[PDB]
């Protein structure tokens, strides 16, 4: 029907918004001004976050709001190499706030993920994404923010 696409995407935006809001409501979840939400799973001992162009070794799992896994380095049995500028916006932001050994759960609203069109395959329009992201190591140990810089950004975010 004529208004079918609109109504379906209205449904998608509603349950997607429900997902994001419930995840943000978790007391230890932190919401950044961009809309990115994260939860720390483990605190790493690394001294530096990656710069935007640093190659990172990452173990991750990506799930939809209903738990469906759409991508996972663990199913492949080895980490994947990423630069923060190669991946979706939510990842780009998060990686630059992570140090070696950090493991975070990310809740990424659609506009920082695959947006209105979706990934074109198993990620439909207006999908928030959940990732479990472990930053294993960084080429040359990392050339981005210092741990102290990262922690101060996070501390202020928490307080706002």
């Amino acid at each position: 029907a004529a208004s079918h696409e609109e109504r379906m995407n209205n449904y998608r935006k509603r349950v997607g918004r429900l997902f994001m809001e419930q995840k943000a409501a978790q007391p230890d979840a932190v919401k950044l001004p961009s809309g990115l939400v994260f939860q720390r799973i483990a605190r790493g001992s690394g001294k530096r976050a990656p710069a935007i162009d640093d190659k990172c070794e990452v173990h991750y799992t990506g799930r939809l709001r209903d738990g469906t896994v759409f991508d996972s380095s663990r199913e492949r049995g080895k980490p994947t190499t990423f630069r923060p500028n190669e991946v979706i916006k939510g990842w780009t932001e998060a990686l630059q706030l992570m140090r070696e050994g950090d493991r975070w759960r990310l809740f990424i609203p659609y506009d920082l993920a695959y947006g209105v069109t979706g990934g074109g395959g198993m990620i439909p329009p207006y999908s928030p994404l959940e990732f479990d992201v472990e930053l294993i190591s960084i080429k040359d140990g990392g050339k981005g923010r210092t741990a102290e810089e990262v922690d101060e950004i996070l501390r202020k975010a928490e307080e706002d």
